[PDB]
């Protein structure tokens, strides 16, 4: 369903500031509930999955900054902005993580 390239508009970011008031009314976001970015490069990020080929569940061994947007409740599509440090759980296939199964730990 999802790749590559949407866990990177998803959950990679080139910034600790990102743009969510914007994106959310796209048709990426098409207005979410939240979501979660990372600050760091795909290079070794992806480079932790260079292995995997088949789904599998795993948590990011190094902990990055994240800018997370949750929408705020009783408010028509608004985004809130949060920095956090820790890592990630992720479903890693064909040696890309294309779905987020959560943070720190993975029920």
């Amino acid at each position: 369903m999802q790749d590559w390239a949407t866990f990177k508009k998803k959950h990679l970011t080139d910034t600790w500031d990102v743009d969510c008031d914007n994106l959310m009314p796209t048709s990426l976001f098409d207005c979410k509930d939240k979501n979660t970015f990372i600050y760091s490069l795909p290079g070794p990020v992806k480079a932790l999955c260079r292995g995997v080929i088949f789904s599998a569940d795993v948590l990011s061994n190094s902990e990055f900054y994240l800018a997370e947007c949750n929408v705020k409740p009783r408010k028509p599509c608004k985004y809130k902005l949060k920095k956090s440090s820790n890592r990630i759980c992720i479903r890693c296939e064909h040696e890309l993580p294309v779905h987020f199964a959560g943070v720190g730990i993975c029920p």
